[PDB]
C-alpha cells in the first residue's frame, strides 16, 4: 500500500 506522491496519485494509505 503505497501512498507516496512518486509511486503515483492520490491513493488510500
Amino acid at each position: 500500500i503505497c501512498c507516496n506522491p512518486a509511486c503515483g496519485p492520490n491513493y488510500g494509505c
